[PDB]
């Protein structure tokens, strides 16, 4: 992979590049969300946090919001850089997607634009680690979803970029306490490659964490493994489940189908969660190997 060095510490990453800086978004340290720069992609440095002071609607539908925000995604379209973000509490339903936009990273200025999706305690999923994917024709969609009923696709429309149409279940985990979030997809000749994490996430060195992939022509349509299982039934192909150094890696995203960042957890470092990014290949299947 590559070696990071510096401040490299993140939870939950999504990576971007705007000019030759990379961008990573991360799960605030403190209040927020945590971003981190860097002009190699080896050497990581801090950069200016993006909500330093909460924002008001969040007590309307997360009143009991932790003061950091979980799991962001960046990603630029239809000419603008759009970032989605959590706002919940651990282990709980009460969970609020909400959507920050920019015109430019580097200029530290972001737009407030609203809740996304809610969940309470009474739906059977959990409105946290957004997502955004564009179509094969260019249209968005954002997947989303931990634990409960798994994993959600839903349609944005080019206007809001929020959602409409209806959700679509495309993994779930129902043997295994739905363990499954964090989704990431993308189109990658004629395929959807739907990336997940299975398992737990915060138990530091002793976590259980991996990083499972699937298949589909269509992008609601049946996710399939390497098996032919569906990830509707637990289907997941893993690609990394750790090593002797990093242990439970998960959180994935991957950048211009070329680029997989994860957050792993350094056993050399009392388990606190690093960053990892590795250009990703695909083998004679057009699957996704390192
Ligand atoms: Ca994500
Ligand atoms: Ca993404």
């Amino acid at each position: 992979f590559w070696d990071t060095k510096g401040d490299n510490f993140i939870h939950d990453p999504s990576i971007i590049k705007e000019g030759n800086t990379w961008y990573t978004f991360g799960t605030g340290l403190g209040t927020g969300l945590r971003v981190i720069k860097s002009t190699d992609g080896r050497n990581w440095s801090a950069a200016p946090s993006i909500f330093p002071t909460p924002l008001s609607w969040w007590k309307m539908y997360v009143p009991n919001h932790e003061p950091h925000q979980w799991a962001p995604d960046i990603s630029y379209y239809n000419g603008r850089y759009w970032l989605y973000y959590s706002v919940s509490s651990f282990g709980s339903n009460t969970s609020a997607i909400g959507l920050a936009s920019t015109d430019r990273i580097s200029s530290g200025q972001w737009r407030d634009d609203g809740l996304v999706i809610r969940s309470t305690s009474g739906d059977q999923f959990n409105a946290i680690d957004p997502d955004l994917v564009i179509d094969k024709d260019g249209n968005p969609w954002l997947s989303f979803g931990s634990f409960w009923s798994g994993i959600k696709l839903t349609r944005l429309d080019k206007n809001t970029m929020k959602p409409t149409g209806s959700l679509y279940s495309i993994a779930s985990r129902p043997n295994n306490g739905g363990a499954v979030e964090a989704p990431n997809i993308t189109y990658k000749d004629g395929y959807y490659y739907l990336f997940v994490s299975f398992d737990s996430c915060c138990k530091g060195v002793d976590s259980t964490y991996k990083i499972a992939y699937g298949r589909s022509t269509s992008i609601t349509g049946p996710y399939y493994d390497k098996s032919g299982k569906n990830m509707m039934n637990g289907g997941g192909t893993i690609l990394d489940s750790g090593n002797d150094r990093w242990k439970g890696p998960g959180h994935q995203d991957v950048l211009n189908n070329s680029i997989l960042v994860r957050h792993a957890y350094d056993a050399l470092d009392n388990g606190v969660s690093k960053l990892l990014i590795n250009d990703l290949y695909w083998d004679s299947q057009g699957w996704p190997t390192y």
